[PDB]
C-alpha cells in the first residue's frame, strides 16, 4: 500500500526507465542472470547463452527486456489497482514458466540496482523507498496468487 506521493516518487522514476525502455530491460535481465546463474536456466531461449558479452549482444535479449518492462510499467502505471494484469502474469508463471517468488525478490533488487547503476546520484532515497514498495507490492500480490495455486 503506497501513497499518492509514493506513487508519484514510482512514475517520477518510471519516467527514466521509459526513455530508454530496452536499455533498462537489458540491463535489468543481465543483473538478474549474472547476480543468479540459476534464473537463467528458466529460459529457454536465453540459456545458450554463457557470457555476459553475448547477454549484452543479445538483441532477443534486450527484446524480452521490452515485454517484461513494458508489463511491469503498465502494472505500475495502475497505482495498485493492477488484479487484471497481474493475475495472468502470476498464472503463466507459476504454471507454464514455474519461476519461483524467491526469483521475483532476485529481479526486484536487479531494478533497484540497475536504477542506482544508470543514475548515480539521481536516484534519491525517497525514491528508492517508494519503488522498493512499489516492487514488494507487486511482489506480494504474485504470492497471493501462488499460494491459491499451491505453487512452489
Ligand atoms: C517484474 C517481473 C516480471 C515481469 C513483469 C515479467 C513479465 C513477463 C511477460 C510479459 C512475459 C511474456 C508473456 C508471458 O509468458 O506471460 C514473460 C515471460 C517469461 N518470463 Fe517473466 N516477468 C517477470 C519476472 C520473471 C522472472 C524473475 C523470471 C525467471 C527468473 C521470468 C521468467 C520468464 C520466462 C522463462 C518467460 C517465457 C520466456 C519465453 O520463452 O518467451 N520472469 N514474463
Amino acid at each position: 500500500g503506497l501513497s499518492d506521493g509514493e506513487w508519484q516518487q514510482v512514475l517520477n522514476v518510471w519516467g527514466k526507465v521509459e526513455a530508454d525502455i530496452a536499455g533498462h530491460g537489458q540491463e535489468v535481465l543481465i543483473r538478474l542472470f549474472t547476480g543468479h546463474p540459476e534464473t537463467l536456466e528458466k529460459f529457454d531461449k536465453f540459456k545458450h547463452l554463457k557470457t555476459e558479452a553475448e547477454m549484452k549482444a543479445s538483441e532477443d535479449l534486450k527484446k524480452h527486456g521490452t515485454v517484461v518492462l513494458t508489463a511491469l510499467g503498465g502494472i505500475l502505471k495502475k497505482k495498485g489497482h493492477h488484479e487484471a494484469e497481474l493475475k495472468p502474469l502470476a498464472q503463466s508463471h507459476a504454471t507454464k514458466h514455474k519461476i519461483p517468488i524467491k526469483y521475483l525478490e532476485f529481479i526486484s533488487d536487479a531494478i533497484i540496482h540497475v536504477l542506482h547503476s544508470k543514475h548515480p546520484g539521481d536516484f534519491g532515497a525517497d525514491a528508492q523507498g517508494a519503488m522498493t514498495k512499489a516492487l514488494e507490492l507487486f511482489r506480494n500480490d504474485i504470492a497471493a496468487k501462488y499460494k491459491e495455486l499451491g505453487f512452489q
